[PDB]
Formats: structure tokens, C-alpha cells, sequence
């Protein structure tokens, strides 16, 4: 009996509703103000998920908040890619049961090319045959995939933590196979998939940052925590002070 997977599966967040009035015409301001609200709500869930992760309260308290606040985009995109694959066979974007994106909403949001990228990512889940155990490990692993170039308050704890999640992923892959190249292939595949979440998250950091700057001119609302994170933390990523941790060089 695997204690690590039990935990990952126990703490997985439920459904989060976007609060969207689907009875509105699909306007830009309204799709975007709703996505923002989805962001702010999902944040609360990510925090409590992250805090109930194995080894996590180990990290220094400020590092705990830092790594949540750099990594959120990556996490939410990956999950949403999954929700999309499990429900709507990847065909649309399952932001929340009350906020699914069709083509038309992908154009109206004005972030059409990002949505296409998110859709693709979503499809990889099918193409690779990602099991729910792989999904869960990879997603938790994503929490420790982006950090300040000049390290964290307790970087050693962090590096140990991350190493452990990597080895746990290797475990979920390997406790079921036989032939030799099989487990190499697969691990290569997942490290590549995990890597590819980063340029997408980066496109979306740019996007939302831009939006926030021009939100008064455009009637898009940003909730308190989303405002703050996007103006304090995202800029550290955009300017290159915080950076992802790739497995492979691009
Ligand atoms: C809530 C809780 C309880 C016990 C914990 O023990 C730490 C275990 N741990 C760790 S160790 C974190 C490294 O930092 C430390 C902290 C204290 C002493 C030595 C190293 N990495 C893990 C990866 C997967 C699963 C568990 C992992 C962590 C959180
Ligand atoms: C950041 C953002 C609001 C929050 C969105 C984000 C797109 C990706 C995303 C996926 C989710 O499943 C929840 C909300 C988030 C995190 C949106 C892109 C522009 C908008 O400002």
C-alpha cells in the first residue's frame, strides 16, 4: 500500500465554480473578469492543497508563500488541461463547469493562441495515456518548478523536497513494468510534458500582466489577491528574477 499516492489523492481539490453569469453575451470584459474571479477562488484551494502536501510545511514560511505565488499559473493550467481531457475529450477548455470555452469564447477572450496552446497540452494527456497517478505526481512536482535565480530563504530544504517528488514520480512510473527501455522512454516523456507547461504559463503571465496594466481602460476587474500577485510577483518572473526549473534545455 502506497502512502504517498493516498495523500495526493486525498488532498486533491474538488470542483471550483467560476461564478460566471452564462446569461451574459460572451464579451471580453466579462469572460476576463470571470477568469480573474476563477483565479482568486482557485488560489485559496491551491494554498490549502499545497499546505497539506507531504514535506511542505518543512519549507520556511515565507518560501512557502513564495513558491505558491510563482507557481500558481503552471498548476492551474495543468489541472485545467486535465479537467478538459477527462470531461470534454479535450475539444473545449473546461475552466469550470459554469465556464467552458468554445471556439467562439477563445476568440472573444482575445487570447486565442494561448487557448490553442492550453488545448494542445490538454491533448497530450490523451496522446501519452497519462494515468491519474502520473497526473497527480506531475502536478505536485509543478509546485517546485519555479524559483528566484538567487535562491530561496531555505533553498536546501527546497532542493531536498523537490528531489523527493522527482523520485516519487519515478516510483509511480516504475512499480508496474518489465522491459528496460520502457521506463526510460516514459520518464523522458513526462519530464518533457512537465517542461512544456512553462512557456504556456509564461505567455499567460505576459498576458494577464498586460491586462492588469490596462484594466481601467478595458473594464476588466481583478480581485484583491490576483491584483497584488500580478503586480508584485508576476513582474519578478517577466523580468527574469524568478525562473522556471527545466529538466532539459529548450
Ligand atoms: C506535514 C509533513 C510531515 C512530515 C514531513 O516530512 C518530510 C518528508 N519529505 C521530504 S523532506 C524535506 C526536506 O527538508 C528537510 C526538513 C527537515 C529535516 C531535513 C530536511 N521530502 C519529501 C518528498 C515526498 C514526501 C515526503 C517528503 C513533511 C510534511
Ligand atoms: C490569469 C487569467 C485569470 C486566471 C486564469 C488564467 C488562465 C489559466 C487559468 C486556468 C484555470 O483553470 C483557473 C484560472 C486561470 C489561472 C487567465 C489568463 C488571463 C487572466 O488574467
Amino acid at each position: 500500500q502506497p502512502i504517498f499516492l493516498n495523500v495526493l489523492e486525498a488532498i486533491e481539490p474538488g470542483v471550483v465554480c467560476a461564478g460566471h453569469d452564462n446569461n451574459q453575451p460572451d464579451s471580453f470584459a466579462a469572460l476576463l473578469s470571470s477568469l480573474n474571479e476563477l483565479g482568486e477562488r482557485q488560489l485559496v484551494h491551491v494554498v490549502k492543497w499545497a499546505k497539506a502536501l507531504p514535506g511542505f510545511r518543512n519549507l520556511h514560511v515565507d518560501d512557502q508563500m513564495a513558491v505558491i505565488q510563482y507557481s500558481w499559473m503552471g498548476l492551474m493550467v495543468f489541472a485545467m488541461g486535465w479537467r478538459s481531457f477527462t470531461n470534454v475529450n479535450s475539444r473545449m477548455l473546461y475552466f469550470a463547469p459554469d465556464l467552458v470555452f468554445n471556439e467562439y469564447r477563445m476568440h472573444k477572450s482575445r487570447m486565442y493562441s494561448q487557448c490553442v496552446r492550453m488545448r494542445h497540452l490538454s491533448q497530450e494527456f490523451g496522446w501519452l495515456q497519462i494515468t491519474p497517478q502520473e497526473f497527480l505526481c506531475m502536478k505536485a512536482l509543478l509546485l517546485f518548478s519555479i524559483i528566484p535565480v538567487d535562491g530561496l530563504k531555505n533553498q536546501k530544504f527546497f532542493d531536498e523536497l523537490r528531489m523527493n517528488y522527482i523520485k516519487e514520480l519515478d516510483r509511480i512510473i516504475a512499480c508496474k513494468r518489465k522491459n528496460p527501455t520502457s521506463c526510460s522512454r516514459r520518464f523522458y516523456q513526462l519530464t518533457k510534458l512537465l517542461d512544456s507547461v512553462q512557456p504556456i504559463a509564461r505567455e499567460l503571465h505576459q498576458f494577464t500582466f498586460d491586462l492588469l496594466i490596462k484594466s481601467h481602460m478595458v473594464s476588466v476587474d481583478f480581485p484583491e489577491m490576483m491584483a497584488e500577485i500580478i503586480s508584485v510577483q508576476v513582474p519578478k518572473i517577466l523580468s527574469g528574477k524568478v525562473k522556471p526549473i527545466y529538466f532539459h534545455t529548450q
